């Protein structure tokens, strides 16, 4: 709880030291509050330079979950992966599941190469953080160095937080240092493979039944589709 807050105001301070400002979000989809589990979602957009879409979302919802998601979508001019994360613990089973990745709009060799570096060695440092999907295919929009970890509190508590803030600093080092680098992905096809990021993530959502359950079927559809994966319909 407040390990995931700590998260949210670095990455809120980190945007706004680099001269990020608040978006609105359509109506309805900012906050929720579970009628039924004490539960409540908040969720922020921001204009951050060189992002066409930044976005955060936090879950408290008690001893019964903790949920911390972020997802930056870098300017069409800019062809490197996002940035995602999405991190639960759910507190009745001491369990944590912890996702960073930098989410690769192709998985060509040089695309790899040019962009994984510090990934890479952020998986080296921090090794405690094998894990097989269920939903999702590990070679669509996920690279080979992201951090996956189903595990419990020693995680949580003793490797997740250094190795947020090091996620955090390798992802902004990693769009600084595509500052005037050519894309050889050009704008109109980022554009169509962020979009069909969206399409595919909406597709394997694993966590409509966790939404509904907080929220219900109708907020939980306009939040999938309106804010977390605009592009999927
Ligand atoms: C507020 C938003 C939001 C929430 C709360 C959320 C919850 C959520 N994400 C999950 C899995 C997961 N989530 C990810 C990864 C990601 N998922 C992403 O949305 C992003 C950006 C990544 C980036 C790395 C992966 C890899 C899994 C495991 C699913 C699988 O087994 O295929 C699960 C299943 C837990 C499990 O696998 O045991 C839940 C309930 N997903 C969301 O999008």
């Amino acid at each position: 709880e407040f390990i995931f807050d700590s998260f949210l105001n670095e990455l809120h301070s980190d945007i706004t030291k680099r001269g990020g400002s608040p978006l609105p979000l359509p109506e309805g989809l900012e906050e929720c509050r579970s009628s039924k589990s004490s539960s409540v979602i908040q969720s922020w957009l921001w204009d951050v330079p060189g992002f066409r879409r930044w976005r955060v979302t936090r879950l408290d919802a008690g001893d019964s979950l903790q949920v911390f998601n972020s997802v930056a979508y870098p300017d069409y001019n800019y062809d490197h992966p996002l940035m995602g994360v999405d991190l639960l613990w759910f507190g009745a089973r001491q369990k944590l599941v912890a996702v960073l990745d930098f989410q690769p709009l192709v998985q060509d060799k040089d695309y790899l190469d040019r962009y994984f570096s510090g990934l890479k060695e952020l998986n080296q440092r921090f090794p405690d953080l094998e894990e097989t999907m269920r939903s999702f295919d590990p070679n669509q929009y996920f690279s080979s160095w992201l951090l996956f970890c189903r595990g419990g509190a020693e995680q949580a508590d003793l490797s997740l937080p250094k190795a947020f803030s090091a996620f955090l600093k390798a992802y902004w080092d990693l769009h600084d240092n595509a500052k005037s680098i050519p894309s050889t992905i050009p704008p109109e096809e980022v554009k169509n493979l962020q979009d069909k990021y969206d399409i595919y993530s909406a597709e394997r959502d694993p966590a409509h039944g966790l939404f509904t359950s907080h929220f219900g079927k109708d907020w939980s559809n306009r939040f999938l589709h309106e804010f977390l994966f605009p592009a999927s319909s």
